[PDB]
């Protein structure tokens, strides 16, 4: 429906008012968009993440820090973010969630770099897939899917993470680091949606094949090195993302499908979760690697009488070629073997060399 572009709304009616002294503040464990974020007890008493507003902050900040929550209280899933609730009635604004022991998927996989097997791997992609087909099928478009917003508790469960407004596209094209600000980057993004604005689950998909190479890179950038106008170029002209090292086919091949230049070619989340689990419960079927190449930071966009006998060395048959009718192409294409013994190649190697030349044709 709608009740996701309400804020206010999405507060009142999908969040649960929590007392400020049911709330322990612990230790820093991050910095937010909106203000400082907290590990915490919750009132027994359960660990959670405490997200704070900055003091000072505009009318609009306010309603635009709770409509997160707003939106998060909306969703229930394994592979979501579960909201405990808010302070809203007073200073400061706060947002409570299940604490993510591991913290941000990105972060996590370098820390932990080369000490999971790519089944484990999948399983994680599995994991965030189910999240976002239950996204999709609540009629809801993140438009910022990225391992950055992704956590990992302590089992190894990835849940999709952050559900903002107000959500506007990194204008800064030169630069190649992320950028300063809330901004949606442009390396996630599909073209659709960097060039009309037109996000939908299609281009969370295009993300989330982003978030394939990601984990299959342990942490990588994308586009290393380029900056975001080379990077909307690359996408426009063809160019895609490399294999990572150590990946299955299976694996890059479905990443591909995500980043279809046209939209309605890539897949449904649906179908990225069957093709994941099937995987899985084959992983025979993860063996076989893509070709790998270390020098790259993208794959090239892919591609689309006298002169075809001077293709295979023979040139200087072309008179007899004009002598016996065979004047033009397209009747020498439609050529049998017996024509060209009647022809005047009597050879076999010659007629070997013409037939083999002529099946292309
Ligand atoms: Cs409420």
């Amino acid at each position: 429906p709608h009740t996701y572009e309400d804020p206010n709304q999405a507060v009142l009616k999908f969040t649960t008012e929590i007392h400020p002294s049911c709330v322990t503040r612990q230790k820093v464990i991050g910095a937010g968009e909106f203000g400082e974020v907290y590990k915490g007890m919750l009132k027994k008493e359960v660990p959670v993440a405490i997200k704070t507003l900055k003091a000072g902050y505009t009318e609009k900040q306010r309603v635009d820090f709770l409509g997160e929550a707003g939106i998060m209280g909306q969703f229930s899933h394994h592979n979501i973010i579960r909201l405990e609730g808010v302070i809203s009635k007073y200073k400061p604004m706060m947002i409570i969630t299940e604490y993510m022991e591991n913290g941000a998927l990105d972060k996590f996989l370098r820390e932990k770099d080369g000490e999971f097997s790519v089944l484990q791997l999948v399983g994680m992609l599995r994991g965030i897939a189910a999240g976002m087909k239950y996204l999709a099928n609540m009629n809801y478009v993140h438009r910022d899917l990225a391992a950055r917003n992704i956590l990992v508790n302590s089992n190894l469960v990835c849940k999709v993470s952050d559900f903002g407004l107000s959500r506007v596209l990194e204008d800064d094209p030169e630069a190649t680091y992320t950028t300063s600000g809330g901004k949606i980057p442009i390396r996630w993004t599909a073209p659709e949606a960097i060039s009309y604005r037109k996000f939908t689950s299609a281009s969370d998909v295009w993300s989330f094949g982003i978030v394939m190479w990601e984990v299959m890179t342990y942490g990588e950038r994308p586009y290393w090195e380029l900056s975001n106008h080379e990077v909307m170029k690359a996408i426009n002209d063809g160019f895609r993302l490399p294999t990572p090292m150590d990946c299955p086919s299976a694996i890059y091949q479905l990443m591909m499908q995500c980043w279809q230049q046209e939209r309605a070619r890539r897949p449904k989340f649906a179908d990225i979760v069957s093709i994941l689990d099937k995987l899985i419960r084959a992983p025979d079927s993860l063996k076989t690697l893509a070709d790998f190449d270390p020098r790259v930071s993208i794959r090239l966009p892919e591609t689309s009488v006298s002169e075809w006998l001077e293709s295979i060395k023979m040139q200087q048959y072309t008179e007899h070629f004009m002598a016996a009718g065979y004047t033009a192409i397209e009747k020498v294409v439609q050529m049998t073997n017996d024509d060209i013994k009647r022809i005047g190649v009597r050879l076999p190697g010659h007629q070997k060399r013409i037939a083999y030349s002529l099946l292309g044709l």
